[PDB]
């Protein structure tokens, strides 16, 4: 898997992407790696934020499926035309697949200026593909058409006129032992739609937030590489920010800082990391009544941004924010860890990443087991709409 190491790039806060080729002859494009969605979709018409885009008509192996697709996210949306073509990952497995591709013809608040990606690779399950679960996701096609094992793993590595470059690895088809240290701990995938997990306890510097554990998973908790922040349900966000504010209270920051909308700075090299607390999320274990914890540092949840004006200073953005759509374990969380998406065994593994940023006193940690007795159920059941109910599934 050495040829897949360091195959991801991007700008801090703007997504990690992998190079792919679509079509014959191959058109090269940079594709956002997104475990929070299930479509393969590529810019296919001019846009102010795209250098280049997919030209269906220049590919001898394109086949039009004569069907449109509309995809709205909580933030951002796009539409396009469905088809299939030949697809490869140059710094990936040595194979070519015929996959579904959505050629994006219109978009809004989707493409990111300066990000250097032109599409998205949705690595989650068919159940949330658009327009429905009969549009086979890319990874499913890869596994079906080739020998590739039904697993992939992600190592996202954290960081004056441009945002910092970042690197990572997407290991397709297995696990590379150079990318982590210590033990790999797995949490069950609750349901194969998103990569949904269950958080059973949250601590901030060793202190339990003491919420009903359903609040942590209201309305779901998911691992999404394409979400940049750690995003927490309103109630949890507010408890968490109250505790982090308390720990850091020698420093009085503006409200904008805690809303993720304003940088705070210190003289080069003098950041008082030790006044910010560690956050531990306890995830359900493979064994009943077991859990293990993943522990992240302020070096993960404070994102570095070099200020054009005060470039003499180390400045940071707060990269935890409020959610109304569940807990999202985004790139902030993932930057601590080597994360194994073990679709074959319906589980997600975490180990301490060999590239996580830390300091001389504290480290991002993956530890267990921890045991409850009569561990209550922490999962939420989403209200079922008539629209959703009426769908058939043949
Ligand atoms: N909506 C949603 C969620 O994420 C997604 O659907 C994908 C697409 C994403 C980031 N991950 C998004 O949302 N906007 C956006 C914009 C550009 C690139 C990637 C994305 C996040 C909330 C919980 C459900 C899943
Ligand atoms: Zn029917």
């Amino acid at each position: 898997f050495v040829e897949m190491v360091d195959n991801l790039r991007g700008k801090s806060g703007q997504g990690y992407y992998v190079e792919m080729t679509v079509g014959s002859p191959p058109q090269t494009l940079n594709i956002l790696v997104d475990t929070g969605s299930s479509n393969f979709a590529v810019g296919a018409a001019p846009h102010p934020f795209l250098h280049r885009y997919y030209q269906r008509q220049l590919s001898s192996t394109y086949r039009d499926l004569r069907k449109g697709v509309y995809v709205p996210y909580t933030q951002g949306k796009w539409e396009g035309e469905l088809g299939t073509d030949l697809v490869s990952i140059p710094h990936g497995p040595n194979v070519t697949v015929r996959a579904n591709i959505a050629a994006i013809t219109e978009s809004d608040k989707f493409f990111i200026n300066g990000s250097n990606w032109e599409g998205i690779l949705g690595l989650a399950y068919a159940e949330i593909a658009r327009p429905d679960d009969s549009l086979e996701p890319f990874f499913d096609s890869l596994v079906k058409q080739t020998h590739v094992p039904n697993l992939f793993s992600l190592q996202l590595c954290g960081a004056s006129e441009v945002l910092a470059s970042v690197g990572g690895s997407m290991i397709i088809g297995g696990i590379d032992h150079s990318l982590y240290t210590g033990s790999l701990w797995y949490t069950p995938i609750r349901r194969e739609w998103y990569y949904e997990v269950i958080i059973v306890r949250v601590e901030i510097n060793g202190q339990d937030l003491k919420m009903d554990c359903k609040e942590y998973n209201y309305d779901k908790s998911i691992v999404d590489s394409g979400t940049t922040n750690l995003r927490l349900p309103k109630k949890v966000f507010e408890a968490a920010v109250k505790s982090i504010k308390a720990a850091s209270s020698t420093e009085k920051f503006p409200d904008g800082f805690w809303l993720g909308e304003q940088l705070v700075c210190w003289q080069a090299g003098t950041t008082p990391w030790n006044i910010f607390p560690v956050i531990s999320l306890y995830l359900m274990g493979e064994v009943t009544n077991q859990s293990f914890r993943i522990t992240i540092l302020p070096q993960q949840y404070l994102r570095p941004v070099e200020d054009v004006a005060t470039s003499q200073d180390d400045c940071y953005k707060f990269a935890i924010s409020q959610s109304s759509t569940g807990t999202v374990m985004g790139a902030v969380i993932m930057e601590g860890f080597y994360v194994v998406f073990d679709r074959a065994r319906k589980r997600i593994g975490f180990a301490v990443s060999a590239c996580h940023v830390h300091d001389e006193f504290r480290t991002a940690a993956v530890e267990g087991p921890f045991v409850t007795l009569d561990m209550e159920d922490c999962g939420y059941n989403i209200p079922q709409t008539d629209e959703s109910r009426s769908h058939h599934h043949h």
